[PDB]
């Protein structure tokens, strides 16, 4: 059936893309947004979400829920609001799809148990890019056969952290499967400090930062006589959208909370 | 427990590698070979398999089986011999791992049924390179999320067929999942014939042939704002060996016939 | 000294980038544009170039030249106007940098001779992307050492022509150096038509068309035991800008007409 | 004319390839080797260079020179012998091509001056792989246009040094052209030590070590909206041979000493 979607935080960089995605998906209708602005935001610099009869703007989620009764709520707001949003949806027969981290352990347990008792789907997706998540999922399967692996991630030269969050998560996922070991000859020595990169559980990770690049990762699996590589290249925030689409479709089909798209792709 | 292995066709390019692999695997012992030479093979050009007490040479498989009672028979002989070999093993409590094609439909059905009734493992592996098979397996999973794909395969410049067998199999595997469609703008036109490549069920396939190269494949999955690529590079026949190893280990654990390592990785 | 630049066709996709480039380059000042609109262009859909005192809009180039006396005129207009523009600049001590093709043989000869007699620089740049032009220039140098080469170009799936103009030019440039020969085993045969691609003077060219991609080319040089690859990836029209910048800087230094940035990088 | 070649150190890994190369080159004849064995080398483990009338074995270079009068001497011996060899050739009208380092500054100056006065060619080639040297040469040209660059080198997992000698030389060559600067955001911070790699004059260098790999390097040049990459992959010591071939051909044509094939490709 049609899926009636409300979006929290439509004006964010991700939010703007999600709006366009939901509006363009044949089987989805954007029916409301949860939104509010900084009290000092000049309209000339920081416009309102555009006024329409078809997509009313609410300040309060309870009110949105009771008035619009969306099937799904896509939360692209902030870590400090996700728990209260999720619980509110789950108690009102709305499936929440949450696009940021921020739950405590205890908070997540409460949402998980509530989803299960209500037999209502919930997806928490710290990464919506299906290509990035498949990359990670497949890497952790591959690591059963090729325990020697390196990760190379590349981003634009304004990025403040190295390695990337994606690279860290990737290494964590591999390390669930791959026996812990270091790599490289036991007696190798760097003659220029840092050449071998960082190490997560023995997995080398290298971080490239150059103008021009957006977000890119390769995972290299070595073995006798061969190399098996997984690679993801993201050129813009549309890379996230097939994950938004999949999440909204799939939340309607499941009856429990799933954390991480790797657990359902 | 230790796995006692006999190899048919030890002197082949693949056979030579398989010999070394089995001899070097901690939990395996090479206990016999099935071998024979062309009556015109001068020893100076085409040496005998090297004489040893530990690895006796048999001309007849029945005799090898009764005398040596191997756990596993690794068949690297020819398509015209695989069926008779497989049946003989299956009736004598030997697990056959077959490394070439050549069964008829009817032949395969007979081996499958016999394996099942005897509760004895059999693996038929048209491709032993785990990296190549993972590539294909993962591609067919990925194609559920990214229906637009191209295959680029690259080989040395002595190769007679284009596209490669691997590329064909890859396209067949993808096409099980991917809805049939052509790709590229409906009105595109080649101004130099062939630029867009070959097409298998709408999937473009491109074949590179250059000195220097060995055997290489990339699978490119496009979607909005991103590219997800799987790649395998083989530099020599050791690329096959982890598949030989996995097959020998795994045949001991299963109680039926499996055709294609994608069905058990 | 500062370089005072006027741009013809500021509202084009390329023009818009060139405007931003010139405005942001420390040693350049945008002093005028040559521009005019379709008589049916509603302002609401097709806005005017934005009004400013610093960048006056002219309809007639002669008038721009006499009034503003720019050092350089960057022509991003159309093939049918480039010759008249170039000649007008060259006769008025303005260095023209022309960013589209469209000269006849006879037309180009006239501009070349006039530039030489006036000792005034002119650059005609059919491709402003320095990375793409270096790729081509280096490929033609490499082809002296590695005569066996293939070209793989990849674009978005709205592109109408295969192969790309860049791929064609690349093949033409290589073919100046590389002895003419076909590649691949003499007896190879395609079992799926088109797998080996198109051929330009024996050079195979393959064309990939996928959503997600922008504009990409790899040139693969094979030889014994090795592969040497040149690759260019363009994610947006800023890829062109370092070529615009280089052309404007370099036209001031030369005293003759140069056709193709490969001839001066 | 035919080029009559003698090789010093024919039994080395490189030497063996050079022997095959010279023997297979149409315009070259292998006419002698300079060779000797360790006094403890059992013939069963460490065979003699194979006896032939066409390729006599000498222990002393002076004797080889006077007896055989080769056109070219290819020195694949050791750093402690190259100077004495080079001088001896240069004084006897033999062109030396030297395939290992080991000269002092003063030693090289003596050979350079002697070559120049005798108008006799000499090539010193610390790297014979033309694809690797072109990569480096082209990188240093590219760095004039794209000052932001990173180097990724990849080798097998038995390699003791990181980064590679090739990567170091590459960085040195780039740094002749590229203005010295660091890259990445000024405030970036590693949260896992080493992620950003090593730095040579601000150029990041990353070192991958995996089974399967042989010797591989990519050089990534970033700029607005684009990436320009140079890559070399070596699968065996034949990668060196086109450089041996080029060096022997080119030494006959030059009348002075050239150090590094980048200076003559
Ligand atoms: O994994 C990450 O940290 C990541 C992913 C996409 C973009 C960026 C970024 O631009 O910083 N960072
Ligand atoms: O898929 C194939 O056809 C294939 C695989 C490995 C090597 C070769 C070959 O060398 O021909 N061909
Ligand atoms: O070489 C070409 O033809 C080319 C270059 C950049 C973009 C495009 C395109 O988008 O069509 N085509
Ligand atoms: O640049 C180098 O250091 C290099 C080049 C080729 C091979 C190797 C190696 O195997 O160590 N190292």
């Amino acid at each position: 059936m049609m899926i009636r979607v409300a979006i929290g935080g439509p004006r964010g960089k991700m939010g703007q893309e999600a709006v366009h995605t939901v509006m363009n998906n044949e089987n989805m209708e954007l029916v409301a947004v949860l939104d509010h602005k900084d009290i000092g935001d000049l309209l000339s610099e920081s416009p309102n979400f555009p006024a329409s009869y078809e997509v009313p703007v609410f300040l309060n989620l309870e009110s949105l829920i009771v008035t619009i009764k969306p099937d799904v709520f896509l939360d692209l707001t902030t870590p400090h609001q996700v728990f209260e949003h999720t619980m509110l949806c789950l108690q009102n027969n709305v499936r929440p799809v949450i696009g940021t981290t921020g739950f405590t352990d205890e908070q997540l347990q409460q949402c998980t148990i509530l989803a299960e008792v209500n037999k209502l789907g919930c997806i928490v997706a710290p990464n919506f890019a299906i290509g990035a998540v498949l990359m990670m999922k497949f890497a952790s399967l591959a690591a059963a056969y090729f325990p020697d692996v390196e990760i190379i991630e590349m981003h634009h030269d304004q990025k403040l952290d190295a390695p990337s969050g994606t690279a860290y998560k990737t290494a964590q996922m591999i390390a669930e499967v791959r026996p812990s070991h270091k790599q490289g000859h036991p007696n190798e020595k760097e003659t220029l400090e840092g050449a071998r990169g960082a190490s997560y559980d023995g997995i080398p990770i290298h971080s490239v930062r150059l103008p021009g690049l957006i977000a890119h990762q390769q995972i290299l699996f070595g073995g006798e006589g061969q190399l098996f590589t997984l690679r993801h290249d993201s050129y813009n925030r549309q890379s996230f959208m097939s994950g938004v689409t999949f999440s909204i479709n799939q939340v309607m089909e499941i009856k429990e909370l799933v954390y991480g798209l790797e657990n359902i792709l």
